[PDB]
């Protein structure tokens, strides 16, 4: 996969796993706590993370949407100080715990540049939110089509759960991708759930990374 590394010479690391096809800049505005680096992970063509995690003390994981399922694969076995899910579950292609199968299939089979914009509208909910989101650099279409293809295959092949331990999960009240009912159903007995009013993209309600985990 791809990475963007922000080097603050920190002893600790923030690991952020993006949603499918989403711009890394979606979290650009978030302020880091002192003594922390940030590594943005995205473009899940594969599950390979070419980054040395070995020298860091604490690692704070934040994962959005399909990034949750991915993070469970990539960080299985790695000691994390905390792991935070944001609008995503361990079962991302699931009628009851994630995105329903027919929707996952239909999104991929009908993906064009036009329908990509339609999906982003649903990520954002309202027009105002959508128009602000469109100020972010758009990743190339061929890249995100290849990414959804690999994700849909791997998720179908690999239905394991609880590969890492989650400390908390944020659930948006009006999430149209991972519905709140499906999120609550997955996280209820796993971790602490913070309910927030908003949509699938909810990082415009945050100014500081640390507010996501504390």
């Amino acid at each position: 996969m791809k990475t963007k590394f922000y080097d603050y010479q920190g002893e600790h690391l923030i690991l952020y796993f993006a949603g499918w096809g989403t711009p890394p800049d979606a979290v650009n505005h978030l302020i880091l706590p002192e003594n922390h680096d940030l590594l943005i992970c995205y473009d899940y063509q594969d599950l390979n993370l070419d980054f040395d995690l070995s020298a860091y003390r604490h690692i704070r994981l934040v994962a959005w949407s399909m990034g949750v399922w991915v993070a469970e694969r990539v960080l299985q076995g790695i000691r994390l100080k905390s792991a935070t899910a944001v609008n995503g579950t361990g079962l991302p292609c699931d009628d009851s715990f994630g995105i329903p199968y027919a929707i996952f299939k239909g999104t991929l089979e009908n993906l064009t540049e036009n329908t990509r914009l339609k999906f982003e509208r649903r990520i954002c909910g309202d027009k105002a939110s959508f128009e602000r989101y469109q100020l972010f650099p758009a990743r190339p279409f061929d890249e995100i089509h290849q990414e959804l293809t690999a994700l849909f295959a791997m998720i179908q092949q690999d239905k394991r759960i609880d590969l890492i331990h989650w400390a908390n999960a944020w659930v948006s009240s009006r999430d149209k991708i991972f519905t709140p009912a499906n999120q609550h159903q997955y996280w209820a007995l796993r971790c602490a759930v913070q309910e927030i009013e908003g949509e699938h993209y909810v990082f415009s309600r945050f100014t500081h990374w640390s507010a996501l985990w504390d």
